[PDB]
């Protein structure tokens, strides 16, 4: 086989052998068929989240522990507010560019604190072997803090185990960067399976009103790297091409996988083989995976407008910035699953004042539903990208 | 900020705050706004407790297998039986001493709704990631004794390469065990706003209920707890030669987590590290300690005791002029079966009442036991604390003896 | 105390003190009082089960990663085929020289009920390791250790000496650990005679009391068969690879009799890997091809599963078809390969089988005469088990000698 642009010759393949099969009713023939070989992929990448977060935070914690953490903690979470309150708002301004809405409605028929709290584990055990990958990134700096304190003790009895102990951590953090490297030799086999179901179930409805809130999302998707991204990159004197050329990895599958929290091993050895120190990018990644979500916010933000054009809703002349607030919340809140954002994007609509329990919202609602991997490609990619660009400029600020 | 008695300055000031706010009718205020923060701390205290409990344990087991372990179990779990068999007797006492219950327990309608070889069964875990992962105290130590001995017995074989990576897998463990114990350390600098938070919870919820009938039964509970203290730590450590007072000095972080928290279990780390840091060997400590927190609950014991009584009084049974040694003898075995959870004891009660004939099912039985679990956490954070120090007790005189 | 036939005493003195019992209608006598001594004994090897897997494997990845493993693989999966496939067969011709099923299944009342494969093939990489590890889930945890330990090698061979170092630190406490169950296996084969004696003292005092007439045909029928399995099949292809069939025979007795006993192939599995390495086998072979065989080769079960889909047709007369009960032979490797290892599931594997020659569970004929052999079922999985456990350490004895 040749290079590893076979993800590109997987991908085109996949696109237009996909998209040709589901306009002739062969839906389930490509999802009884292809789709496993797709699934695999997602299996095997899955399978190195929990060893490679925890085990590389960790060791994550061998940079200064006031600083850096303290520092970088602060630096990424205000970068990460920043990007997904203008995406939403880039979102905005495409939905008012097109106009997604004209026709009648197809047809009819979390306690906040309790979530803080959930952040320290009650068992890491219980946590790790539960996916849930927020609790482990606190148990995980805890643990990596304690560790670099035991090394300094007067005691080189504690001082040798504590060594040991993070080694033996460090060991399997550096086998599972093996294992992506790996991981990504069926990639373009993946690849072509992925597309070839999306396209071949959901890309055959890609028609219509639906075209064009799919041609709104990702134009303001295109407007999120151009207009953020690369002009933030460029800022922070980072060559906004050389990162595409390292990044282009984890975003081929980030928008093929569609899960955030699926494509971070691939995330964080991009990170690794683009020179950022494990002090930042274990630490950034994961939370950028559960926390950055600026392609949701922009989808949520466009996908607002969607239905209430299609119901005929003003959209209040003037306070319209209840979505940019809480599409940056709904973003937060948005999980690294495949599916979460339209899910989320129920909060949005209700702080509009239109609920999916008038059963028009609800038609307009399962009509987005329709094409939302569509959506959820372009979404998620934008996703990823944003937390790598965010590692990137926090990363050259220490 | 001053010292860690900024606990005491934080208890006292959560008590008055809770008590004062509760009498006002914000129960639901402090709800809503102050228990948050006692919860993270408890939250960070059960963090700890399940890598702390089974990593110190394998190191544990670095002490003579065949004594030690064996003599200091047999030790213990004699210790266990008989400081438990006394605090229900005590109980008793207190229960014919103030007399719970001249009262009718009045209004009706409010109702209630294990195989014990099939526990015993239950200590081997069939898969110990699955027992490390799902809580599981018990199976863990049975695990973690059994894999610290394996290790022991490897350091020892002919054979260098299994004596080497045997060596390693002990000292990362032990490096693990010992990080939980620097985060302890750090967690504890909470305690102040946790414990705070957490009285202030109790204290104006069901504090602002202690009253009549329902203090008369506390005070009983209470005054036992403290002649559970005197009359049986105090007197068993002086003469066991530990100085009691320089154990009390040494158990102020346990205690007051425990009586805060009402988690034996949760206590744990704190408990563990007041052990280490009194001078016990992790070969002692990592194995009285978690089984103690299970299967040593004194203040249980002692508030079984004294609500079979508060019952019977409030239904005018003559609790057996004679054989009210029944409830001794059930009231341990409902203190062993007992969790370190922060309730248990109350639901644990209803096994000594239909021990003694009166069951949750008559619903003046259970219009009674109703009303003591509206005051439970009062009566849980002495009893707590109280199950926690027997503990540390237990450990003390035994780790002195070995 | 004698020697470790203190097994061989526990079973004897076990088999007849059941037997007795359960004759005089103390069945629940012996479940509630005899039986937790036997279940004590399960538990303690079940517990071992997860973490000598794992680590035993992680550190099995030791030898080389293209062939070996590759070639140990396609190897062991060929003879585990193979081995099925006669299984079955050999069932056939004793469901044709016994003949069980002459009398009409009589009582008609107790009724049954009635998985995606591409769901079972996706399902051996796991998507959380960690959750695999603490979930039980053999075989995903089988993919991923060796995965692990594959990457392990690979790292210490790093021109950075600081990942090399790490990884060897790693290798080395797993390997700690692993080392640590095969110590403990050894102890907690002190308290199998009276696990073996506990455990036997139930099933005749419960399931035994019933092996009379027909059953007594069908488990004759069987054992006979499990026989011809160890003469006629390994004991043959041990002679042809070289290995002595009697010294083999005198090192698996541990991994058999609990076999036996525990009718948990998967819970025997630390003591069929202790057998394994102290007969001498490297844990590049084993670590991969005994919790492999755990899961995929089920020999005992394969027959077992040949001479019952007979027993049902006897009983309701179906000529099983003069031609096509090779239906029965393809399917029963399916059936084996799909069972578990737990104490149970090849009798309800046995129902994929039995649609196969077309008599379903609905039908009010067959699941009486199904309902029959399930109240023997026990008495039937503890030769069947020992024989699935038998299968896989011929293979890997035959596996490790070609290699
Ligand atoms: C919306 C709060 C913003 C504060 C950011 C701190 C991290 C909290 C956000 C976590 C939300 C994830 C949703 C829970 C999914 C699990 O279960
Ligand atoms: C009653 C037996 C006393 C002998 C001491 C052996 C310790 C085993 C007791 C376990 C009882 C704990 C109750 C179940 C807890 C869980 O659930
Ligand atoms: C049936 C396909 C044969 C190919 C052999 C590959 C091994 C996969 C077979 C797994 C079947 C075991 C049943 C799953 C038990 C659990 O759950
Ligand atoms: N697929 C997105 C979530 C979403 O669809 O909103 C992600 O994981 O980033
Ligand atoms: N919460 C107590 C048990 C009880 O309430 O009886 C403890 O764990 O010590
Ligand atoms: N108990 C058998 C399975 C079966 O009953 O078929 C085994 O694990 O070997």
């Amino acid at each position: 086989y040749p290079v590893l642009i076979k993800i590109l010759i997987g991908l085109i393949l996949g696109a237009i052998v996909g998209l040709i099969l589901g306009h002739y009713g062969y839906a389930h023939a490509v999802h009884t068929y292809v789709k496993p070989f797709g699934d695999l992929f997602v299996r095997l990448l899955k399978m190195l989240v929990m060893p490679i977060v925890f085990a590389s935070l960790v060791v994550g914690a061998a940079s200064i522990s006031p600083a850096r953490l303290g520092r970088v903690g602060v630096k990424i979470v205000v970068y990460y507010l920043l990007t997904s309150a203008f995406a939403v708002t880039l979102g905005i301004i495409m939905a008012r560019l097109f106009n997604p809405g004209a026709g009648i409605h197809l047809a009819v028929g979390p306690p906040l604190v309790h979530i803080l709290l959930d952040i320290v584990p009650t068992n890491p055990f219980g946590a790790l072997a539960n996916g849930q990958v927020l609790p482990t990134i606190f148990f995980a700096i805890i643990l990596g803090i304690a560790i670099t304190y035991l090394m300094n003790s007067e005691n080189e009895k504690v001082r040798k185990s504590a060594e040991t102990l993070l080694d033996a951590i460090n060991g399997l953090a550096e086998a599972m960067y093996k294992i992506v490297n790996g991981v990504m030799q069926y990639a373009p086999i993946g690849v072509f399976a992925l597309i070839a179901y999306v396209m071949a179930e959901q890309g055959v409805h890609v028609v219509g009103e639906l075209a064009k809130v799919t041609a709104a999302v990702y134009v303001g998707l295109t407007l999120q790297i151009l207009l953020v991204y690369f002009v933030l990159l460029k800022i922070y004197g980072i060559d906004p091409i050389s990162f595409i050329k390292h990044a282009k990895d984890a975003m081929l599958t980030a928008f093929v996988t569609r899960s955030s929290s699926g494509t971070l091993p691939v995330t964080m050895r991009v990170a690794k083989e683009m020179g950022i120190s494990e002090g930042i990018y274990s630490f950034t990644l994961p939370l950028g995976a559960t926390i950055n979500m600026d392609g949701t916010a922009l989808y949520q933000g466009v996908c607002t407008f969607f239905i209430a054009n299609a119901l005929g809703s003003h959209l209040t002349v003037g306070q319209q910035l209840t979505i940019v607030l809480t599409a940056v919340l709904a973003s937060i809140g948005t999980a690294g699953v495949p599916g979460a954002g339209a899910i989320m994007l129920a909060m949005v609509l209700h702080s509009v004042g239109l609920p999916l329990t008038d059963p028009n919202v609800a038609a307009a609602y399962a009509m987005i539903l329709g094409i939302d991997a569509i959506l959820d490609m372009g979404r998620t990619m934008v996703n990823v990208t944003g937390d790598l660009t965010g590692t990137a400029i926090v990363a050259k600020t220490e």
